[PDB]
Parts: C-alpha cells; sequence; structure tokens
C-alpha cells in the first residue's frame, strides 16, 4: 500500500488534542485508528490528517455537533473507512455503511401528488449535490482538476434544452449587471466564510472556476464548484412540490446522460449512495423543503415533537422581504441516508401537509395532536 | 530529483489566474517558472503550489504590496529558488540572494551609545525571529514537529538565568488569571486572522503547542509557534536603546548556546541570513523601533521624506492608554537584509535622535531640514 | 501488476466520441470500462487505445456491422477481456467466451457426403488463419517480430513434402515474371487499403517480410504476414469438398508438427479457440465455401430463409450478386465460433447439397421448401 | 531515465530495409544510429521507430525532397537529435542546428515595398504554424491532449478583438451551411489523405477537436489541430503584402499574449526556432507568397534561374477545375530556417517585385536578365 | 529478480534442437514448458538452460538411461519442477514426486541375516551421496562455496573417532607417496572426463577443494567435492553385508550429528528424499552391491530375467582393473527411489543369495528357475 513521507515521528506523537472537542470526528477517533491510518495515502495523496483537520481546528458545540472531517477524493471514503464508517453511522443516526446498502430512486412518477396550500406554503425547493468521478473533491482538487469539473459540467448543461435550457455566469468575469441581477434572484454565492469550510481548504483560488447556471425561467439552479462539484437545485414558487420534483429528476437524468456521453460518470457507490465531500450529505444528498407560514403551530409547544416525529427539521428563512421571515419557516427533510430520494420527498410532502393542517386546526380553535413517529429507515 | 504525484495534468493547466493580483509573487511568477517547478518537492514534500497559495488567494493592493508566498521548510528557499530569489530581490528592493552575501553582527558592544530623550521616546523595542533547523516552518509543520519546536525552545529558555530567567505560559492550558495578566502586560497573542497568514495554513491546530515566555521583569519576550518557530523580543520602557539591544544580543546568544548543547541549531545561511517563514523577514529578521511623541514633525509635510531618507518607516500605535496613540508613532527600521543587526539598530538610533531633534527645532520655531538619503545597503 | 504513467489526464478526458458510430466496439464500450482499462498494458505494451483505434476512426454504416477493435498480441484478449468478451459475444451472436468453451476438430475422417454435383458446384475452398505464439500480431509486431514469423513459418513449410510441397515467393524482391504468374493464378495480395485494416496499423513497413507460398499443383495456399501471421487456404476446382478438407487438415497438422519440432506453438486457448488478430475470426477462423450455379433458387424468394436456416451466407462473386445473370454464388459457412472445424465443414457439405437439390427440384417444376433451422451452437 | 529496452531482439534485427528509399530519413539513417536510439524514449514515450515510420512506409520519389520522419513531441528533437540534426541540415540545405542559432523577428514595421502592382499580383498570404508547449504534437497526442490544444487556442482566439475578432467552427458540429460557406471562402480542410501524413498517425480520431477560426472580414485564418497544433494564416486579396504581414505579426503577438496570460507558451528554442511536427517547417515555419500573373516571364527559359537566384519557388495550387488558366503562379519564399520572419518576407517582396518588373520588360520588348544569387543564410 | 532479460529473443527462439536426442530430458521437454521456465531463476540464479545443457550437448543412445539434466542448487528441483518431476518419474520408472512421498530408514538392525557365500562373493559395498544445505551443488557452486563444502565436511569427519577415525588427503597438493598409495588402495579419483559431467560444469577449477578421506582400516571412504558434495562409501572385503551396512549407517549418523552441531544440515525433503545433483540418484542415493563369481549362471540365458525380476543390475567389473576373472561381477540394487535404504539393502541381500544358490544348483547339474518379479515400489 501507498505511504506518507509523514513517517517522520511516531504517529502517536502526531495525535490531535481533541479534549475540548465535540464533533463526530473527535468523538470517534482513537489513538489506535489514528496510528493505523496516519501514513496511508489515497491514490492521489490525500492524508488522514487533511480529512480531520477542520474537525481539529473547530471544536464545535455540544448542542449542535458537526461531522468534523471531509473527503478529499472518492477514495478517502474507502482508504480511511476505519474512521469514516463510524462518523457516518453517528451522523446519520443508525445507518451503518459497513452493514447496510443504499437505494437511489429518482422516479418522480412514484410521487403521484404533491400540492401544497399556497396560502401557507410560500415556496418549494429540492436540492442535492453531484460529484464528477475522476476529479478530486474541493478540499483537495488542484486548480486544473477544479477547472475540469467546471468544463465537464458546463458543457453538459449547455446541451440541456426545453424548459431546462438556460445560461451560465462565471464568477471570475461577470458584469456588475449580471452580478446584482443574480443577487436579486438570489442565485449568487461567494467565498465561503465558515471556518468549517475554509479550514478544510474549500476556499482556495477563489473565485477561479466557480459559476452559476440557471434555466431561463429560473426554476433550475446549478452551482458549480462551490462547496461541492455541483449543487443542483430545483425550486419553484408556490407549493406544487410534485412538479418541482418532476423537474429535479428530469434535469438530473438529462445531465447524467450528457456527461456519460462524453465519458464521465457521477461518483456513486452502493453502501454510501452519491459520494459528496461532507459525510453528512451521503446517500441522497437531498434537501426537499418548503417556506411555510405557521404562526399558530409555531407558538404551540408540541411543534418540536411533531417535527421530530415527522422526521422534519426547522430552520430560519433569513433573507427577508414582503417575505417576512418572522412568520415563515424552512421545514425540510431530516434524513439523508436511510431512504431513497422518492421516499424522502414524500416524507416532506406528508409532513408539511400535516403541519399545514395543524395550523388550520389551531385557527379554528380545535386542537391538534402529535403523530406517531416515523421509523428512521426506509424500505428494501 | 523528487517528484509530485501532481503529474496529473500538464502543469500549465495548473497555472494560477493572477490577472488582478498585485503581490510580489504574482508580479514575479511566469508560465515557464511555474511549469518548471510544479512537481519538484522539498525533502519533506512541500510543493510550489503551497508556497504561492496565500498569494493566489490574496490579490492584495496596489499601494501596499505583500510578498505573496511563504516557505514551508528550510529547503523551500533552495528548491524553489527560481521564484524565491526574484521575490526576495523585489521585496528587499535590490538585495539579490543570487549574487550577494549577508553578514550577521550581534556584538552590542559596537553600539557604544543609544539613549533617547525620555520626554519624547515613550518606549524602545527590538524584535526578531529564529527558526529551529530540522523542523518544518509553520505553514507545513505537522503537530509533532510543532510540538518539538515548543519542546526544544522551552527547555532552552528554562535554562536562562539572571535577569534573563522568567516563566512560560501555555496557550492551551492557562488560567483566566494568567490570561488577563498577559493581556494587561500586552504579551498575549492568539489565533491569526489575516487571510495572508491563515490562508497559508499558519493557524492549524490552534492553540496546540503555542505559548508565551517572558523574563521575570518583563523585558524579554519569546513567542513560541505563532507565525514563526520563535519571535524573540527585547523591549523596555523609556529610551535606553543600547541597553535594550545589549540584552537582545545576550539572550539570543545564550539561547543559541543552550540549544546547541542539546544538539539543535538555528536555520541560517550566508546568502539569506536567518531563515524565516516569510521572505520579507530574511537576513536580520530585525525590527528595532521606538514609540515617539512627534506632534510638530508629524504635521510638517517633510516628515515622509525625512523618514524615507533616514530609512525609517512609520506605523500606528493602536492599543491606547494614557499612551494616547494620537500623539505617538511607531518608528522602526525599514531595511531587513542589506545591513547587519548592529548596522540596523544604529540606523534607528541615529534616525530617531534626528527625528527628536527636529521636533525640538520646530517647537522653538526655527526650521528643520531633510537629511541626505542613506544608501540602501550596508558595509562589507 | 498492470499499469501505465499515461496518467496524463484523468482517463475520462480520453474517452472517444462514439456518438455517430455503429461498430461492435462503440456499441459495447462504456465510460467505466474505458476508465478501468486505459492504463493497463499488455506484457509487450499494447494499450486499450490501440485496440479500439480503428473502431474510433471508422464509425460505420448501419448496414454492415463491423467489429471495431483488434488484438495487438495474444495477451490483449485477456488483459482487455472486459471489452473483448462483450464484443465477441455480440459479433458471434451468442457465443460468450466468459461462460462457454470451444472445441476444435480437425479430423476429416469424420466428414461424409463430400462430393457435390459438379454440374452445379464449380469450385471448393476452405481457409483459416494461424498465429505463431510468442510474437505479436500484425497491428503491433515490430519488424523483427514480423521477420521472425516469416522465418518460423517458411522453414516449416519448406519441410512439407509430397503433394504438400511447393515454393515460397517473397513479395519483397519478386520478378515481374513471378509477379504476373501469381496474379494469373490469383495467389497474389498486396498492401491493404481498407481503413479498417490500415488504420489498425496492419500495413506498416510494406512489403517487408510478406510472401506467398503454395504447393506445386496449386491446391494449398499460405499467405505469410498479410492481415494475420498466416492464412492457410486449401482450394480446388470442382466440388470434391471432402478432398479439399482432407488436405487442409493434413497440411495444418504437418505444419504444426514441424513448428513444434523447432519449438514454436500456435496460439490457441479453450475459451477462444485459435487466437487471431480480429475478434470476428476467432474460434475456427474457418471459411468453407463453394462457387455454386443457382439460377432458379436464386430467383425464388425463399432462398434467403433457406440460407439463414441452413446457417450459410451468400457473397456472390461481384458484390453479392453482380451485373451477372451467371448466377454463381460464394455460399459459405456462417458460423465461426459455435462449432468445430469438422462440424462447420459438414454444415457446408449438407447445406450446399440441399441447395443443389432445390435447384434441381425447381428445374423439374416441382417445388422446394424451407428446412427447419439449425441450432446456432455445436456439440460438446 | 526513460528507456524502452524493447529488447525483444537486438536492435539491428529491427533495422528498416531502406534500400529503395529516397527520403532524407533513409538517406541519413545508419545501423549505428538506429542501434543507439531504438530503445531511448521521450518523457512521454515517443520512440525512434514512430518518428521514422512514415519514411519507412513511403520510399518517396527521387524528384521531390521529402523528409521521412516526424516529431511526436517537443523532446523528440532533442532525444533523437542524432538523427534529426542531420535530416534538418540536409532538408534546409546547410543549416546545421548543431552549430548554428536561429533568430526570430516579427517586427512587421521593418518591411518596405509591400504594395505590389495589383494588376499582376492577385493574392498575398503568409502562413506559419505554432505548437503549444506541454502537449504532444499530432503524430502522438492523445485525444485528451488534442482536446486541450483546441481548448487553449480557441479561448485565446476568442479574446482577440478589433479587426482580429471573428468566430470558430468545429468540424464535429457545424451546420450544412457552416460547411458549404467555409468551402466557398476556401477555409475548410478535412481528413488528410497523403500517406506521408496518415502513415505518421496524423489522422487519428478524425475530426475530433479540429476546427476553423477566422476573423470577421476573412483576412486571418487559424486551423486548429490539422497537421499541426495551429496553422495560422494572414491572407488578403490584391498585393498589399506589407499590410498582410503587419496583421500576421499583430495576431501572432496578441495570441501569444493571451495564452501566456493563462499560463501556456509556444514551443520555441534557439537552435531550431519555432518547433513544429515536420522538420521541414522548422525555424520560421513561414510561407509568404503571391499569386502572380506572369505569362511572358513564364515562357522565358531564364525564369527558373531567376527564381532560383531570388530564392523563391513556384507551384500551381488547388484543383483541376481551375488549373485551366496557366497565366498565374504561386511564387513563395524558398527558405525557412536560414533567415528571420522579416528577412524572409522581404525576400518575397523584393523577388516578386523584380519578377513583375521583368514581366513588364518583356512586354515592352526590351530584355530582362538573371539577378546575382542571394546567399542561403541571413544576418546575425 | 528471479527473472531475466534473457528476455532478449522470444523464449521459443531459444528452444533446443532435440530431434536426434534420446535422454529423459529431451524426451520430456516441450515448447510450452521451455517457454514457461526459461527466464525463471533460482534464488542464486541457476537457469533452466544450465540444467538441461548436458542433455542438449549429449544426445545419448536409445537404450541407456541418461537423465539429461542436472540440479545446480537445491531450489532447482522446486523452481523447475515442471520439467524435473516428469524426468524423475521417467527415470525411476513410476515414482512420481508430485503424488508420492519417500521414507528414509537407516536402521541396520532391520538387516538381520546378511552374510554371503565368501567363496563366491569377494567384496561388498554400499555408497551414497550427501549434499550440504546452503551451498550450491557442483554444476553451479562458486569456488568459495566449493571450498566451504570441503571445510564443513572435513571438520565433521575429523571429529569421527573409533573405527570411524581416519585421515584426509587433498588433491590440490597430495604428495607423490600418498598419491600412489591411494591408487593401490583404489581410493583415488580425478578430473571427470565423461562429457555428461564435464559439459554440466562439474570439472571447473580442478582439483581445488577436492579430497579423499578414509578411516584408518580402510572400510569407510568419503569423497569430497567430486560429482557431489560428498560421496560416502562403506566397503569391506568378504560378504558380511550386515556389518558393512551397520557401519555405513553409523558413520552417516555421526557425521550428520557433527555438522548439525556447527549448524549445517543435509539437504533432504519428503518428496525427493536426499537431494543430490543428478535426478537419477534421488531418494536413497544408494548402491549396495557385491563382486560375485558367477560362471555358470553367467552363461545361462535366464540370468538377465532372474536379474530383472530380482531388481538387480549387472556391471562388468571394469573401471579400476586388478587381474580380474571373467566370472567376477558387480551385482547391485536397481532401484533408488521406491524403497528405503534398509529395503534396498535387503533386496541385494536376498537377490545375491539367490544368485549364489542358483550358481551352486547349476554346478550340481540340477536346474534353476526364474523367481517371480519384485514390485517396483516399497512399503508405507
Amino acid at each position: 500500500t501507498v505511504h506518507e513521507k509523514r513517517k517522520l515521528f511516531p504517529p502517536s506523537a502526531d495525535y490531535p488534542d481533541l479534549r475540548k472537542h465535540n464533533n463526530c470526528m473527535a468523538e470517534c477517533l482513537t489513538p489506535a485508528i489514528y496510528a493505523k491510518l496516519r501514513d496511508k495515502l489515497t491514490p492521489n495523496g490525500y492524508s488522514l490528517d487533511q480529512c480531520i483537520q477542520t474537525g481539529v481546528d473547530n471544536p464545535g458545540h455540544p448542542f449542535i455537533k458537526t461531522v468534523g472531517m471531509v473527503a478529499g477524493d472518492e477514495e478517502s471514503y474507502e482508504v480511511f473507512a476505519e474512521i469514516f464508517d463510524p462518523v457516518i453511522k453517528a451522523r446519520h443516526n443508525g445507518y451503518d455503511p459497513r452493514t447496510m446498502k443504499h437505494h437511489t430512486d429518482l422516479d418522480a412518477s412514484k410521487i403521484t401528488h404533491g400540492q401544497f396550500d399556497e396560502r401557507y406554503v410560500l415556496s418549494s425547493r429540492v436540492r442535492t449535490g453531484r460529484s464528477i468521478r475522476g476529479l478530486s473533491l474541493p478540499p483537495a482538487c488542484s486548480r486544473a482538476e477544479r477547472r475540469e469539473v467546471e468544463n465537464v459540467v458546463v458543457t453538459a448543461l449547455a446541451g440541456l434544452k426545453g424548459d431546462l435550457s438556460g445560461k451560465y455566469y462565471s464568477l471570475t468575469n461577470m458584469s456588475e449587471r449580471d452580478q446584482q441581477q443574480l443577487i436579486d434572484d438570489h442565485f449568487l454565492f461567494d467565498k465561503p466564510v465558515s471556518p468549517l469550510l475554509t479550514c478544510a481548504g474549500m476556499a482556495r483560488d477563489w473565485p477561479d472556476a466557480r459559476g452559476i447556471w440557471h434555466n431561463n425561467d429560473k426554476t433550475f439552479l446549478v452551482w458549480i464548484n462551490e462547496e461541492d462539484h455541483t449543487r443542483v437545485i430545483s425550486m419553484e414558487k408556490g407549493g406544487n412540490m410534485k412538479r418541482v420534483f418532476e423537474r429535479f429528476c428530469r434535469g438530473l437524468k438529462e445531465v447524467e446522460r450528457l456527461i456519460k456521453e462524453r465519458g464521465w460518470e457521477f461518483m456513486w457507490n452502493e453502501r454510501l449512495g452519491y459520494v459528496l465531500t461532507c459525510p453528512s450529505n451521503l446517500g441522497t444528498g437531498l434537501r426537499a423543503g418548503v417556506h411555510v407560514k405557521l404562526p399558530r403551530l409555531s407558538k404551540d409547544p408540541r411543534f418540536p415533537k411533531i417535527l421530530e416525529n415527522l422526521r422534519l427539521q426547522k430552520r430560519g428563512t433569513g433573507g427577508v422581504d414582503t417575505a417576512a421571515v418572522a412568520d415563515v419557516y424552512d421545514i425540510s427533510n431530516l434524513d439523508r441516508m436511510g431512504r431513497s430520494e422518492v421516499e424522502l420527498v414524500q416524507i416532506v410532502i406528508d409532513g408539511v401537509n400535516y403541519l399545514v393542517d395543524c395550523e388550520k386546526k389551531l385557527e379554528k380553535g380545535q386542537d391538534i395532536k402529535v403523530p406517531p413517529p416515523l421509523p428512521q429507515f426506509g424500505r428494501k
């Protein structure tokens, strides 16, 4: 097997001081695993030390724990499995890549109906990440590799047509008009600032080879080379979730078609699903969610337990407008690895609908209840 | 010679986009140098790409240019000389490590007199950096290497005695009392924030193996493992510069004595002088300076040209008190590589004295003048 | 183990654009197979890229289905099996080298009704190809290797005696006398022109080390170093197929005897049979056929289905028909890998006899029929 | 450090039979050179055998100088200098890369009489070629390398602006209209047919990554990936040679500017000048010429000797269709390595003007003469 | 490595011409075995070609069993088993080292009644070879290895005491006196002359490190470094075979004791028994035999078949001559590998006794018979 020059000191002399740390990496690393893995390199030379760095640099918090490590390349998940497999099992409470397999399901047809009450649901969004096989992930990828990801994906997207055609904007050389316009649409991103990311080397050479592409009527977003090879997003106003999903699956199948045509594949394997740079997004990499207006259920102290039981999670809107963040919430699927992409989108469909129904109930006085909790895993 | 796995793409495909950059690295890098050096590694494996990263990530500014690269290890200056030698020649306007040699002079005796007017000079300071040979510099050093630097230097310091004895405080485990006390004395530092440093990987594993040591009457400071293996500082209140220097040289000679006793040396070579991690601090690594109160000369529009001619540079005080930063300036030596440590300290002695004399002149009405400019280089 | 520092780009960047291609190679190649195999070399250094080149250079036309790749050496079939095995299974509709074995049977003392009605059967030919083990096939073989093939085979042939003795003509320095004579006999060949062959590098160094050998009464032809190490023809006028075959097997057994005597073997393995440079001629490499005069059955619209059922094919002299009311066809065996050499020759014996009988039938008015179709495979 | 040791036979067993050959390769190869070089590889693995192949396959004809070998990569000229240096010296009658240096000079200001009498001088054009450093030349370059050449050059060209802006047409996907239009303009090329080229492997993977780019008013042509990385052409109607050259130098300087900006250089060295794939096009790669109408001087039997003395050559280029009119001639510079690009263009300016003047003379009866012959080399 | 660029021509080009050969090597070698084994080396570098050389050089004659090959070192039997295993099975008609094991038994007790008619038998002897493990056999052993065999064995013998003590004579400088004395005793040997041996490189550096040792009353002979590391000989006058054997086993056990004491072992393995340099002397290496006077049975034409059935073998006493009768006979055991050392000595005891009894019979007129043939193998 391939070995580090890091043969310099006894590996234990290189052990991190993780005493005050609470992240899944620190929580799962042991003197023995560290010693065993220190000088094992991936084919391209990513090292265990580089995986775990952000987790050593960022002690995190007790209440919200973070993963604490990162994959430089696809082989990282395999070369350093002896530390990734536990971290994954911890982060996706239960799912054990050692023993379980993962089923991908992108047949929108199976979602026969998903329409939300447009009086409460202000908008609907489905995102995921895809990684191009053969090029290193962002913590590691050289400029040339990063450039190639942009080149592969942009050519692919440029061959999309119909409602899925659109244009590409290069962060490196775009006019002030393009800039502001993308700011108003809320399609723009820029250099990461979270030490969780930047301390994992994901902000190198900014903004070289990053860019935004969206279809012409702004319902399909692809972010190239941000915190992952691609983040693909289907979002729409209103609450026609089934249509949002139907396009997500459609653009994802047509993009994969066109990259395979020129010879490239997506990284995917049966025990991890769709390989992405952060362990927390393995499996489906999917976040289906809605902007709900939920003032009554919001104040009820059974909100959290209903949420928890429905396997949904709630976060803030943040960016305001006539969209008064005060009333509005960001309710999305909690799971990522247990279930298929269909299974997860249906979870959001049902859970959100219930949430809406409970808001209605509490408006008409009559009281709601807490539904019996979903299983953490899916079928098959 | 030793080679990178980075054989992946043609090196030119890996060339940085330095179009909007103004730092000495961007200014001096060329397609040919890049191609020639990309896959050359140092003995421990530092790569040209890691040297130049901060300079690629930080476009800098036209008015104040920065160096734009960094040395991971001592061999970096030699392995990648074809890009360091120009950058050095540019930053130390003139000094060409290819053609010139550098003389170190730590004989305080040669400074027969340096007393400042304690009505104007509020305090006097001489700092420099030393790097322990055999362990990688901060951009590169593994935790174990970083730990060893701390271990070598602290043992050394612990054998200092007399007015040079003191104690060591470990950033990783110090009481809130020690903390605040070091804050009041102004001896404390913590995790770098400048992207110039942090994007060069100098903040990894913070605060592991960093610490402050100072002598018992707080006139000799050593910072271990901050932005260099050691930053040694002799500072005193008032203006007895000659005494400040006499101790600086004394502590520096006794420390080198004690590390050589256990088998370690300082990195030093004849064309670069004292090797440190940032090219701008080669040669002497020395900053001798004073906090002057200079209200009259400050307002005179001949201040800058007197400064420039005296080879001094002026910066801000910043941290205030009864020390009202408004009146007070930070006048220090401009050069770093042309001259010896003695030569440079004398430059500050003379230049500051002149500066003080000019302030006096303008108080008594009578007008000052601009002295004829010093040569950029020293003797021998 | 197998690899190559062709690692110059990621392999996918090297994927052929096979979008407008219809050949068995293009039809079966996949981004994954390509990526897996690109940098695997054969013992002598043949590369997957060289195998598939002709197939990349020659897209095709949906009419004629072609193979689209080639074997440089014997190890190619094994090293790049992951693409050869499917291509073989496709070309020899069904035969799967992964799962099946192949039986060779050169015993003419088995073949029965081997005289045709010379009224109708005008000539009888039987050809196959043999490759000398230890030397590279024509797409790859260096001049020295090519020379050695000629040397091994010519010495062997020179020791044939009886009705199997004859002489050898080197294409290199050959009299216009011997040239024209070989043209009249129709024994001559020269530099390939089909881009299928020439783009596979089979015309290099022409005519070095090529030559024709035939027995003294011109019923045994051996072509040395044309589009295969050897191609041995037994052909005779008339229709005594059994005798034609009896000599084919006799010359093939005596040649193999004499090469084994000097230490050389024929390339042969149990899952592929007799290894030759083009996948389509694997197994038996055998083409037993007859020039028949078949004017009646020719016009009948049951000809094709009788042919198909009898497992034969028409390549009538001059395209496949011609501007000829001559009605003389090149009816030959369809299969090449299912069956043994004996099995295949008997297929032609029976099928041709039936064909002749049907012609007779339609002459005497009385109508023919379509025989029940042969199985695609043989015994054992 | 790269060494084939094919060593499947002692190298002499691999010597080509060049007995009936007349090309500069055959003329200069010797048993000893062959044996010395056979198993030496270039960094990327080009072999002497691949260099000389076309020359082995194409004995050529004793009337026309043909070189007989080819360079797979830039290193070929250096690794196999022991056979290239003589071939070059023979080809460019005299110029010896071993002993001489070559001066490039694209200062088109320097030219003077570039305004031919536009009633005989129909056409003016000037073509050179450029090769991108870091990527293999056409005989060798993998699809990925070939793709990269197209990518580097097209981006470069896309940043040309002014009279030098235009558009790019890809052989792979250009419309029926794009096609015929480029045929009428006479900008189109397609798959080489000369065995001199195709037998050197310059037609592989056709038409992948080839394309035509021209400026908007069709006076600057760039052919990408035909028989060289780029073949760049400035041509104009009429006879304003100085202007044609002024743009040639202008486009060549702006293209080199824009590739250097992204990190790529042109292959060039001091003893060979601008490295290109065929030895005959070394030095300047330049071909400045005019379509002249010269009916009188054409019939005079001093034409050839005037031509020879003036260092020009004549051809009649294109197709049967137009060869109807033998009034016109393609008179171009003979040299390619002796002189600089300026020196050579001036040679055509002077020589053509003289040629025109002689035509005039013979019209007015009065007789011409043969000018005293130019030296074969240039200045410096 | 254990692999050579004897990869120079294809191994088949190196195949011996064994057409006119009849030795067990030629009889068993095949193009395939040769090709497979040519470039496999033993740990010390013995090659298949060196094994089989004598057999290529000496065709033999079609009735005498010559092996045709030789082992350079112990590993030869293992590295080149694919040719040795058949040769062994052929030589020792039946015994197959692949499938069978071999039992050694030097317990002379088991030899109970072994006293011959001392009026017919004049002499009795048993010899064997032993090879010292760790040093190469004679075809291969360097002078230093050969020297070491002599040193190990001589020291061992020098520690023999009792009736087994004696002295050692070195051919390198053995005085006139000792020479003739050893000639009269018939203990002397000198440089081999048989091309079977000398063409196997067994006569190199003669007589360096050869020598004779015998016990003081000349009943135990050891020949050092002749055609095997040791040849050990117990011989006595008369016919007390049991005593001859009792000492053979006694000296063999005491010698092995004393070499094991200094750290050396005898080469022995379970499928071949006692490894020696010629395949024919594997197993027991044993030759127990007697000089019989047999004039009557000699003339009887049932002698041969009695011999054959008894597993004996006739050897006309004729190497050293001593006024011999036409009735003195060397009758010895035929087998070497089937049976144990005890089993074989008993075979000679019984068979010779029978032979003697038959001579007696024919003296007293009364007729003998042919005993029913022994099985070719032994027990266990």
